[PDB]
């Protein structure tokens, strides 16, 4: 169901957030 | 003012909603 497009969204998702970017950042953009 | 980490986390945010993303799933 998931494609290599959507596994990279959810890959590079989670990246973003552990570096440090907030989920209020993330919301905005 | 702005660092290397934090321009490379605006490209990617960039390039992730104009890939498609939800802002709603970008959030959760």
């Amino acid at each position: 169901m998931v494609s290599k497009l959507s596994q990279l969204q959810t890959e590079l998702l989670a990246a973003l957030l552990e570096s440090g970017l907030s989920k209020e950042a993330l919301i905005q953009a």
